[PDB]
């Protein structure tokens, strides 16, 4: 399809806000199976970023973690909802509530392939990362981004789709910084772009969850 975009269909949550902390990974890992579920079950269940940034024990709650393993603790101990378990914008006690939603397992997209990303964003939302440190990321706010990307890879986010403006094809991401940042949260980075890894590094460490 020339072009792609779950949030036009009624499977991905409003944009959200991870405050402070660097549960990105979290926010990035529901993000991929809420709508996930939405796709397989036509059903729009919002999920617990804050059990994730909790009880997922590779990660370093706050300071950092792993979508990847995010999806793994999620096929092996399901997830509850974010109405019973709750974001509260910083790392506490570990809650096993009552799980709404498991995942059969993720995989892996191999490091700046963009071709098979964009086969899989045509199916699916999917956990990307990008290197977001510099004053450019920060303050974009609308356009396909053009700026300068951070040094490293250092901030997970989600891809809801692509297309193209002015024959300038894109990705479109889905951030954890609020409503405020980009469009209405979200940013147009360039697909197929002369960065290798993607721009800003998007396709060095793509994964999305498997049913």
């Amino acid at each position: 399809p020339n072009s792609v975009d779950w949030r036009e269909k009624d499977v991905v949550f409003p944009i959200r806000n991870q405050g402070q902390c660097g549960s990105c990974w979290t926010f990035s890992a529901v993000a991929s199976i809420e709508t996930l579920i939405g796709i397989k079950e036509d059903r729009m269940i919002a999920l617990s970023e804050q059990e994730l940034l909790d009880c997922e024990r590779t990660s370093y709650g706050c300071k950092g973690g792993y979508y990847t393993d995010a999806f793994a603790y999620v096929a092996k101990k399901g997830l509850t909802s974010r109405e019973k378990y709750p974001y509260i914008f910083q790392q506490g006690q570990c809650y096993q509530k009552e799980k709404v939603v498991k995942i059969s397992g993720y995989r892996r997209i191999p490091k700046n392939d963009e071709k098979k990303l964009q086969s899989v964003v045509a199916q699916q939302v999917v956990s990307v990362g990008v290197k977001s440190k510099s004053r450019d990321f920060q303050h974009y706010r609308s356009g396909v981004f053009s700026g300068a990307c951070g040094p490293r890879v250092d901030h997970a986010v989600n891809i809801v789709g692509y297309g193209s403006e002015g024959g300038v094809n894109y990705w479109i991401v889905r951030n954890s910084w609020g409503t405020n940042w980009g469009e209405n949260g979200y940013m147009r980075i360039p697909r197929n772009s002369n960065q290798s890894g993607g721009y800003c590094g998007i396709a060095v460490q793509a994964a999305y969850p498997v049913y």
